[PDB]
């Protein structure tokens, strides 16, 4: 039925079934299958705010809501939250769903919290043909979501700046990619094989690009494999396009930024990187190459806030 259509021409609609049905990975229930899975402990995103503000373009990132502030600030255009843990994947769909229903950022708010629970749980079982899968995922997260919405807006103020939370405009956008079908949660690991390259093969069948690749730290849990490699490498991006990361450890050298303690004791400093940068430190062939020696040989660090540009490119041995 056209009447119920909700994409603004014809090509916007054809590109979101494409997104949609881009190969994805099975994934199977594992220890991360908890609600403290589906919530950020970085404090200091707004640092990424010169960085990342209206890059635009296509933004995919690993975890939950705090892709949605960074691709606000972005105006991205399309916005895939690939993640390997169910619970993560499970709990953005549950997310989009809050967004399209809620008006305003206080009605998103008051769904995921316990004066809203009630409805947002009414909601869920009208929505799914299995919604218990979806109920389950909503009373494991729900302490931690509220819990960083409640830090959200006491940072928010605290930093002086705008995010999709406490903010009609950003709110306003990011409900409109999810009204339009355009933020799509997908089944993938940064170590598979299947879904991060075929984001790149999708891509670049519809003519588009990657403006932001969002890893949290997930990079300090390994060092860098082919099937990565292959992946990062065939992502068609801008030439402005960013890599943002964090990492915690090497303190003396990238000292974690002012007001981190509030949702963790280890961690963060913060990190952008542009994608084709990135994509010359992939293809060096250093051996055992991470995030980290990427960030000592090629990073120049803001010490005093915490946040390092890498800027320069990998010297042969
Ligand atoms: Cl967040």
């Amino acid at each position: 039925k056209i009447e119920e259509n909700q994409n603004v021409s014809l090509n916007e609609g054809d590109i979101v079934s494409k997104l949609k049905e881009t190969p994805q990975e099975t994934l199977v229930p594992t220890k991360w299958d908890v609600g403290d899975t589906t919530v950020s402990n970085e404090d200091r995103l707004d640092l990424l705010i010169p960085h990342v503000q209206n890059l635009g373009n296509v933004y995919v990132g690993v975890g939950s809501e705090q892709n949605l502030t960074i691709a606000a600030w972005a105006k991205s255009d399309f916005i895939y939250l690939m993640d390997f843990t169910q619970i993560v994947v499970h709990a953005n769909t549950i997310t989009i769903l809050f967004l399209q229903k809620s008006e305003k950022k206080e009605d998103f708010i008051r769904l995921w919290g316990k004066e809203g629970e009630k409805e947002a749980l009414e909601l869920i079982q009208v929505s799914f043909s299995d919604p218990e899968v979806y109920k389950k995922v909503y009373k494991q997260a729900s302490p931690f979501i509220r819990k960083r919405h409640k830090t959200n807006l006491m940072l928010s103020k605290k930093y002086n700046y705008k995010m999709f939370q406490t903010d009609d405009e950003q709110y306003s956008y990011i409900r409109k990619l999810a009204i339009e079908g355009k933020i799509l949660p997908i089944r993938g690991n940064l170590l598979g094989n299947i879904t991060l390259t075929g984001i790149g093969n999708t891509l670049k069948k519809i003519g588009r690009k990657v403006g932001i690749i969002y890893f949290s730290n997930a990079e300090e849990y390994f060092a860098y494999p082919q099937e990565f490699k292959n992946s990062i490498l065939n992502l068609p991006v801008s030439e402005s396009s960013l890599v943002v990361r964090t990492i915690s450890v090497r303190k003396d050298l990238f000292p974690w930024s002012p007001g981190s303690e509030i949702s963790t004791d280890r961690g963060f400093h913060y990190c952008v990187q542009k994608i084709s940068n990135f994509q010359k430190w992939l293809s060096s062939g250093k051996p055992g190459l991470r995030s980290l020696q990427v960030m000592v040989e090629g990073g120049t660090v803001d010490k005093k806030n915490g946040i390092t540009v890498v800027d320069k490119e990998p010297v042969v041995t």
